[PDB]
């Protein structure tokens, strides 16, 4: 089973790029981290920084979560994000993602000895 730290890994980081290149580029990230195995997943988003400046979220600002749980980090600083979301064209298989650029403040929910993020809550 794929630890919480590494699903966050694959989930939602994208450090290889600035920034979202195309209108493509979702259509190609969920595919390529496996998220369109069995399912379209619904809603995504990837942060287009370090490893390194996301794990250090989970030591700044403590911020409620959604959820009401009391483990969650708002980044200091805006980040370059990309988020993903299903068009209604899309139907499985043939999964179909408008890709929305932004630079937000992320939210994240942090767990762990290394205490690190398993869960993007939010942009702000
Ligand atoms: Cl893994
Ligand atoms: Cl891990
Ligand atoms: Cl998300
Ligand atoms: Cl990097």
């Amino acid at each position: 089973k794929e630890t919480a730290a590494a699903k966050f890994e694959r989930q939602h980081m994208d450090s290889s790029t600035s920034a979202a290149s195309s209108s493509n580029y979702c259509n190609q990230m969920m595919k390529s981290r496996n998220l369109t195995k069995d399912r379209c997943k619904p809603v995504n988003t990837f942060v287009h920084e370090s490893l390194a400046d996301v794990q250090a979220v989970c030591s700044q600002k403590n911020v409620a979560c959604k959820n009401g749980q009391t483990n969650c980090y708002q980044s200091y600083s805006t980040m370059s994000i990309t988020d993903c979301r299903e068009t209604g064209s899309s139907k499985y298989p043939n999964c179909a993602y408008k890709t929305t650029q932004a630079n937000k403040h992320i939210i994240v929910a942090c767990e762990g000895n290394p205490y690190v993020p398993v869960h993007f809550d939010a942009s702000v």
